[PDB]
């Protein structure tokens, strides 16, 4: 069960268990913001997980108090979960900011922390969110909550989320990534070609409309 | 006039119901100066955000008793005027801030605004089929959009009233505060949206709702086919007699 | 009040306009066999006969709502659906499998605290359930129940955020019934033609995706 870092060093894939590997966002300087680095890092992993199908749950999060913070002040993510062929599970035991917190909701499972600030922040800056953002952000929020979040771009804790109602499980920053482990633990008691099928029929219709509906 | 219109700061415009004598129910001259007051703001590329409210207790009443009779016999439809739509043509966004009661239409009307905040001690109902007719003013689609279909489905079947803290309990996504509070957060979030450029906001919002702007003639005459085989009934003209704001 | 040929559901009148199923193989826990199956189909087509009922109860007995799919190998699903007038499952008993997702069919989903919920199909939920699910319960939190297939109390999905009143078993029943009286209020004619338009599209797209 092993652990490796990525060309440039700021993801680390890191195997739990036989069928569960992790990959762990660590660009300590930018505070995970989507670097060259962090952007190269991140396809590699994937690509890894893609190459090696024994995997039947991934686990992507940050480090401390991050996970991940979107476009730098200089400067495709998102579907890197949502074309993975297995369960992808955002444990967002850290902030997640801008093209960061809309990453984590391409995830199948999206966990919270309650301490953390999670914002769709692109209007604070006078621009449109992506049409990846306004397409995903209802679908995993619901259309109402997903207006508000999108329209004015304020800052919520994990907690005020938790208050507003989300399906998120919302826990203890200290708590997510063990609760992501056990739920992971619990995917991998499944054949992975059942997880497959499944995870193939219930994203369907968004691999399938994600494509066109992006221009 | 019984529809108000206040500026805040620059760009928030304010539109304030306020028609006492029928508790800001559909009367003709309420609908009339509506769309007057949408059409002034569409009108007007100063405005970023529009707050819609209520006076008092109440927010929006729905349909007069007079109102619902003619219709009952024949003689208009609620596509006549068209208010459930106001808040979604609005090409800025548009705050309900449903301070008081909102009640069947004037519930429904709210419910199109891009951001609800219920009260927590006034009352919500999608009431129309305690007449004994069926939803009306785009309820069956944009319930179940704000709401989830499941719990649209007890709203729009039961028409039953709640009080924003119970439907604060059930887990709407709606912001529920006291009534005191309702206006004074819907001014602190209109400020922050005014804070955004005009055309962004425009821009995503039409993005947000081109889907509902789409689809929703086609639910109105869905609904009016069901008007047209449950609303001309002696039981139903009974029901709005007796059951009127009971 | 009385039973269906096999004996297992009673079919119970509580008023004039209320009428209530009740699943009742003890053998079997209320799971899907042959008798509770025919027995069911038997209840729905004499309510679907006999037009005084304006709301449906479906309810298990003691702590089972149903069980789902027989040891054995369905169509059951659509009666509830198909049912003209409002059903509500008063899932006051664990919903296993198929028994979860039948309840979910119904146009009202109570859910009991203390009651076991899980769409647990090696085998993928199929149907079905990965139809059904994200629709009653959103998207984002089936896609949980899906992939995982967990078992969940009552009292958990409540905390998590579903649509449904979730009560004390011991006052599903009670609930159902007040409910139920007050859907009664309503003209036949209004609930069905509602009903209908609520519930077409997925009337509609069940019989294609009951194939793939």
């Amino acid at each position: 069960l092993f652990q490796g870092p990525m060309t440039h060093s700021v993801v680390e894939l890191i195997e739990i268990e036989s069928a569960i590997i992790q990959v762990k966002m660590q660009d300590r300087t930018h505070k995970n913001a989507f670097s060259q680095e962090l952007t190269d890092d991140l396809i590699q992993a994937f690509e890894y997980i893609r190459q090696n199908p024994k995997y039947k749950a991934v686990i992507l999060t940050g480090y401390d108090n991050y996970f991940a913070s979107g476009g730098t002040q200089e400067g495709n993510l998102y579907s890197l979960a949502l074309d993975c062929e297995i369960p992808v599970i955002a444990a967002m035991q850290g902030h997640g900011i801008g093209g960061g917190f809309v990453m984590g909701l391409f995830a199948d499972i999206v966990i919270l922390s309650r301490e953390s600030v999670y914002t769709a922040n692109f209007m604070k800056y006078g621009f449109t969110p992506g049409m990846g953002a306004t397409f995903i952000v209802p679908k995993k929020l619901g259309f109402s909550l997903a207006q508000e979040i999108l329209l004015n771009a304020g800052s919520y804790r994990g907690a005020d989320l938790e208050k507003r109602g989300v399906p998120f499980k919302v826990l203890p920053r200290a708590e997510v990534l063990d609760y992501a482990v056990e739920l992971a633990q619990e995917l991998a008691e499944k054949p992975r070609n059942s997880l497959v099928t499944l995870k193939d029929h219930l994203v369907a219709p968004l691999r399938d409309q994600l494509p066109r509906v992006i221009e």
